[PDB]
């Protein structure tokens, strides 16, 4: 099992998740870490996860704003997660296109 | 089973859900569709659903802001939903009285 | 079983939960009541509840803003709640340090 670190805010100051796209395998963890230009958060819309389960998208969403440097949030995409793409965004920086995509391999 | 379309924002530009009040039967779906003056969202307070279940109100709430024209969200009020009134509102337009009510018939 | 009333906003106008720290026993209820300077809400971060369960923190969080005088929200810390500290904050007044802590006794 691997852990993928996603920086929220690039080192240079770009309002992006870095890296934006990550492919994971069942059991892998994605760890988001507050990097530059907080606050950020991590939203998955109900229609943006495989099978469009609102329960799933809600449980994955960290809608609470993250302010502190190095503040982190992790999701383990375990065996019961459906394969497909999970597209997320940062609410504060939606206008800037601060978005990402986790692919659970099938 | 029927699907009731609720417009978020009237065609004229009134900040309302149209229609604001809908009566549904078990198995029916309510589909909210982004119509005018986005963003909107759909919040049910824990005390505003029958039996005051916070778990139920949370699961029905689409708190994520909806920005795009025609963006939609649906809830199927299935057999296990308690009869009674489910009162919701739009956070951005709470001040304008952008509110609605779904009645599940008993 | 006891109910602990926590005022959101002190009578004087301080932006605090009063009292900020409460110790509860299994079966006890905490009732938050809108007191001064609304809106307030009540957020528990996933890492701020015992065992860091995001499901638990989400279910305890009343993220919807509370505007009306006397508007209340209750949580019963029942037998299945893990012992330890549950640290929460108000989003609008995070900058002012409007924070609290519920201790479930073990
Ligand atoms: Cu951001
Ligand atoms: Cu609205
Ligand atoms: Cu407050
Ligand atoms: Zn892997
Ligand atoms: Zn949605
Ligand atoms: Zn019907
Ligand atoms: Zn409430
Ligand atoms: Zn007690
Ligand atoms: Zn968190």
């Amino acid at each position: 099992m691997e852990t993928f670190t996603v920086k929220m805010g690039a080192d240079s100051g770009l309002l992006q998740f870095e890296p934006a796209n990550v492919t994971v395998h069942p059991g892998d963890t994605v760890k988001w870490v507050n990097n530059k230009l907080p606050p950020h958060n991590i939203l998955f819309d109900d229609k943006q996860v495989p099978g469009a389960s609102k329960e799933l998208a809600d449980k994955l969403s960290h809608s609470q704003l993250m302010f502190s440097p190095g503040e982190s949030y992790e999701i383990t995409f375990s065996s019961d997660f459906p394969a497909g793409t999970y597209t997320y965004y940062c609410a504060p920086h939606r206008g800037a296109g601060m978005v990402g995509k986790i692919t659970v391999e099938g």
